[PDB]
């Protein structure tokens, strides 16, 4: 049946227009469309990562209360996903920063995470994602923020959910051993840590180009991260990946997913970047019915569902 435990998609919109905080719904940001989500569920996708902004969720100070409108619109999406039996990944899409400044106190972060997790604590299908793509920060501080997220989450009473932790250097697979070897030390009472890495297939590994450097680069860029997972006895999920709608990229995505599936003892699954209702013309749009990656990649991806 399934090549992995999890295969699915990011659902973007709540994190758009981050230059506008709080911003206005329908103008600067939107929430994902549950009808399109249901289309992806019917196709067989069982995990959806949902980005949002920390500043819109808990304004002013991350130790404060939740914004009612933003939490309501967001958790409507989360509860739609889990109500259908799929996993919903709660993604603070904040790059380790809060109002632009790198986060530097584990207490405020932990209190943020208690406040947020308390709202989902009895939902076994929610997955908490500590922060999207830490980058250009002190590695020991990145580790400490992942640990503070774990601590705040479990202390909120949310002990049955998986926790996706993310590394420095944009949590890239192809650079994991270069930058995030120190991520081993993370501890969870529930023992439900999964190392979420991201991988794109263009020259700089950012994905801003819809060109892939070769038809085998996807496979090459995940070998070291795989052996790192095995050697240290860790689990991982490729929480973001994508490729341009051309043959070389399609073959690279195929080979990378074949390799990861061969090592499904440590690789728990994958999610495409990205779906959602405001991607019209995006090079990687998984949004049905007419997204480019939905038209060109769905038939490839559904092999692994
Ligand atoms: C949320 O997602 C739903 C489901 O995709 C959106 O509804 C759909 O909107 C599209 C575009 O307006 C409709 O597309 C058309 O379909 C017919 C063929 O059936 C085709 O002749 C046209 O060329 C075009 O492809 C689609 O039928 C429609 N589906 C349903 C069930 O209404 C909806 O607009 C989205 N709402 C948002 C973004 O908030």
């Amino acid at each position: 049946a399934s090549s992995f435990e999890w295969f699915g998609s990011n659902e973007s919109g709540a994190e758009f227009g981050s230059g506008n905080i709080p911003g206005v719904e329908g103008t600067d940001y939107t929430f994902p469309n549950t009808t399109a989500i249901q289309i992806l569920i019917d196709a067989g996708m069982n995990i959806f990562r949902v980005p949002f902004l920390m500043e819109r969720m808990i304004p002013t100070e991350m130790t404060g209360s939740l914004d009612t409108a933003y939490f309501e619109g967001y958790s409507e999406v989360i509860n739609y996903i889990t109500g259908k039996g799929a996993h919903a990944v709660v993604d603070p899409h904040n790059f380790g920063r809060y109002y632009g400044t790198p986060i530097s106190s584990t207490s405020d972060f932990q209190t943020f995470w208690s406040t947020l997790a308390s709202q989902f604590k009895s939902n076994d299908l929610v997955i908490f994602d500590t922060n999207n793509e830490y980058h250009d920060m002190d590695e020991s501080v990145v580790v400490a923020l992942n640990q503070a997220a774990i601590d705040g989450i479990r202390d909120a009473g949310a002990t049955t959910q998986y926790i996706f932790v993310e590394g420095n250097a944009y949590s890239g697979a192809w650079t994991w051993t270069t930058y995030n070897t120190a991520m081993v030390n993370l501890t969870d009472p529930s023992d439900l840590i999964v190392y979420e890495m991201h991988q794109y297939l263009d020259s700089d590994g950012s994905g801003t180009s819809d060109q892939c450097v070769s038809s085998t680069v996807g496979q090459e860029r995940v070998v070291d991260a795989t052996t790192w997972l095995q050697s240290n006895g860790k689990l991982g999920i490729l929480g973001e990946f994508a490729g341009g709608a051309n043959s070389v990229c399609e073959e690279a995505v195929e080979g990378m997913l074949d390799y990861l599936a061969e090592n499904s003892d440590v690789w728990l699954g994958a999610s495409w970047w990205s779906a959602g209702p405001w991607w019209q013309d995006y090079i990687y749009s998984m949004e049905p019915p007419n997204g480019i990656a939905y038209e060109s990649y769905l038939s490839i991806l559904e092999t692994y569902f």
